[PDB]
This record gives structure tokens, sequence and C-alpha cells, in this order.
């Protein structure tokens, strides 16, 4: 309980960066502290692929894309990704969109 007041500020990469960090918090199995905009996964972390496929998968929601395994497989940190995202630039392009 207890609301207040929490906007949604314009969308930049600023939002990507810590959206890549904030989902790989909101992973207790991913420590923020040791967690990094460059931090590996498997040689830092030492996580599985079972957390490579989970963790991409959290970024092509929180940013809705489709990343294959052959990219998920390429992508070994948070700022990978980001550079994925920010290529991306906003997915308000036109397209087959259905819900």
């Amino acid at each position: 309980g207890s609301s207040g007041s929490s906007g949604m500020p314009p969308l930049t990469l600023e939002g990507i960066q810590d959206r890549v960090l904030y989902v790989l918090k909101l992973y207790d199995k991913i420590d923020p502290e040791k967690l990094s905009v460059n931090s590996h996964f498997m040689k830092d972390l030492g996580l599985d692929s079972l957390d490579q496929v989970e963790i991409i998968m959290a970024m092509e929601d929180e940013f809705g894309f489709e990343i294959p395994d052959i990219d998920a497989e390429k992508l070994m940190c948070p700022q990978e990704i980001v550079d994925y995202i920010a290529d991306k630039k906003d997915v308000y392009e036109s397209g087959p969109s259905s819900g």
C-alpha cells in the first residue's frame, strides 16, 4: 500500500541499460553488487545456460524481441544486449504485430 507517485520518463538508452541490470537484478540468482554492465555470467557470475535462456528471454520480454539461441549464445554480458536493444531503437516500427 502507501501510494505516492511514479512516472515513466522518455525512452532512452539510459533505460535500456538500467533495464538490462534491473531485469538481471530481479533475478535473485544474480547478485547486483557483482552484476555489472561489463560482468560475465559464466566467467564471473558462473551461471548455467539454463540461466542464459532466462536472462535473455527476460530482455526479449522487457523489450519485446526475438533473440535466437544463435544470439543468446553470443550474448554473455548485459552490455552485449544493450547494443542489441540500442540498435532496435524503439520497436515502434510497422509490422504484423498481433496480440
